[PDB]
């Protein structure tokens, strides 16, 4: 069929390639198996790209930038790029693993009586079906609620309600607590009952005193099931959500698990039991889609990301760039304008319009650094040194003078593979290679002139390594210290060209991605006879 695009996961095991249809199919590394065929619920060009950095799979369509993080060594991507909704009434789509969809099934059929819930039908058809077609695919193997938010919502609580009722500790329990969770966030529109969750219980710390400390920190505590209820100033007052242990006066030396099982033996959570707790890692693992532009109205026209491991960058037609500060709950970090009548763009021009095509964040003042493409009549390609730490446009770079009359536009920008370098990437509107060393002109430049050997891709193996993949299928894996070519592999079978390419660092096995739809890996005296 054809895959068009690829990414990889280093920590786990697993190739996200895309699909000309708009799905994700994950497969097998080590055979070459399919693992799984799974849609975004997406809305142009579908991106899946993980970001090492950051530590997490970035998917992108044209309206949306949604942000998963992995769980149980499968990602959830049903739902990845589902946006919140606007009414109860909306019909949400909810992904479970199968597993945790057994669990479910089991307490509704023995355990629980939530029958004769709005919709229940509809629900329990939903999960029994998902289950008998999923019946390694088992392992990826998921199935997805597609029901109005408050008949979810409701089946979910009731489920809670009556797990905590009953109190036989069921593997539905968690689950449900995560589903009302992943509702809640869903629709946007201290009470100790809302701590069922690691977010909240986080999101509790927000005044804790004492984040000198190396075990003691607002994160740790919340991994252990506490919560900050302060009841003075400076008050390091910790609570359980479900033991109803409290814990005060805490020291350096302190540890979230043994503070907590010492202090209450007895807690569910503490022996590992199933108790409403709902973990990070389901939270940042099904965590919903979000719009860039505060209206989602627009399309999405960059997605880069940044060497730091706090930071992502969007940005859209209109000129709204979106900053998420992807570490934990991709919180957006900041919002500006940008504005081709500026006072760095307007002197360096020596009708006129802007528009951004690249972007990058670049760490060891910390900057954004965006590509675009300004369109007066002409074209220059140049760089823009914006704040991040905001909206102030600390340098605007333009790009050589030939750039001016040869109709070209930044396509890539990327920090260097060993740093303290940046490697950019011009195409036409057969490309460019400029090489920028990062300023805490270019050092180095390079043209492509061949038709067919404009670059499609860009690893930037670790000045560090490149692995592109040219027009006529051919990878180019090649040294960047003096642009020396290594390895010219070639299509195979007409010839299907190459696309794309990426590296398993699971496998130490480079993989290859053709636009035909093709998967090939790439590799890149005795002591005894001596005296006692």
């Amino acid at each position: 069929d054809g895959l068009h695009s690829l990414s990889y996961h280093p920590a786990l095991n697993a190739i996200l390639a895309v699909t000309s249809r708009g799905t994700i199919k994950v497969i097998d590394g080590t055979s070459g198996a399919t693992l799984q065929a799974s849609a975004l619920s997406a809305k142009g060009q579908v991106k899946c790209q993980y970001i090492s950095a950051v530590d997490k799979v970035i998917f992108v369509d044209d309206y949306a930038v949604g942000c998963r993080k992995d769980l149980n060594g499968i990602l959830l991507l049903d739902t990845a790029l589902q946006t919140p909704v606007s009414k109860q009434d909306d019909v949400v789509q909810l992904e479970l693993p199968v597993t945790e969809a057994q669990q479910l099934l089991s307490a509704c059929l023995e355990k629980v009586d939530i029958s004769s819930t709005e919709g229940y039908d509809l629900f329990i058809t939903q999960l029994k079906d998902g289950l008998k077609n999923t019946s390694k695919v088992a392992k990826w193997a998921t199935v997805t609620f597609h029901l109005p938010h408050h008949v979810l919502k409701s089946i979910a609580s009731a489920i809670v309600n009556e797990l905590k009722k009953i109190n036989q500790n069921v593997a539905a329990l968690p689950v449900a607590s995560s589903v009302m969770d992943r509702l809640s966030y869903l629709l946007p529109s201290v009470d100790r009952s809302l701590m069922y969750s690691e977010a909240n219980r986080r999101e509790t710390f927000t005044s804790w005193p004492h984040v000198g400390y190396r075990w003691a920190q607002p994160d740790p505590m919340a991994q252990a099931g506490f919560y900050h209820q302060p009841a003075s100033s400076g008050d390091d007052r910790a609570m359980c959500f479900t033991c109803s242990v409290c814990l005060v006066c805490w020291e350096p030396t302190d540890e979230p698990w043994s503070e907590h099982e010492r202090h209450s033996p007895n807690c569910p959570f503490v022996k590992g039991e199933h108790t409403q707790n709902v973990p990070l890692s389901v939270t940042l693992a099904t965590s919903p889609a979000q719009f860039p532009c505060t209206d989602g109205t627009d399309r999405i026209s960059c997605f880069g990301s940044g060497s730091c491991p706090h930071f992502l960058a969007a940005a859209t037609k209109r000129g709204k760039i979106c900053i998420w500060d992807v570490s934990k709950l991709m919180k957006v970090h900041l919002k500006f304008e940008i504005n081709a009548y500026d006072p760095a763009i307007v002197q360096q021009l020596i009708e006129v319009s802007l528009d951004i095509t690249a972007l990058s964040i670049l760490q060891q003042f910390p900057c954004l650094l965006a590509g675009g493409l300004l369109t007066y009549r002409r074209t220059l390609p140049v760089l823009l040194l914006y704040s991040i730490k905001p909206g102030t446009l600390v340098q605007c770079l333009r790009l050589p003078k030939f750039a001016e009359e040869e109709n070209l536009c930044i396509d890539s920008i990327t920090p260097c593979a060993d740093g303290i370098h940046l490697l950019v990437g011009l195409r036409t509107c057969g490309g460019y290679l400029v090489l920028y060393k990062m300023n805490y002109e270019p050092i180095k430049i390079q043209h492509i002139k061949d038709p067919q050997d404009t670059i499609t891709s860009l690893i930037l193996l670790p000045l560090g390594h490149l692995v592109i993949t040219t027009q006529g299928g051919y990878v180019k894996i090649l040294d960047l210290s003096n642009f020396e070519i290594l390895a010219k592999v070639e299509p195979p079978k007409e010839q299907d060209t190459f696309v794309s390419v990426i590296y398993c660092s699971g496998t130490d096995r480079l993989c290859a991605c053709t636009k035909g739809g093709e998967l090939h890996f790439l590799q890149i005296d005795l002591l005894v006879d001596q005296p006692f």
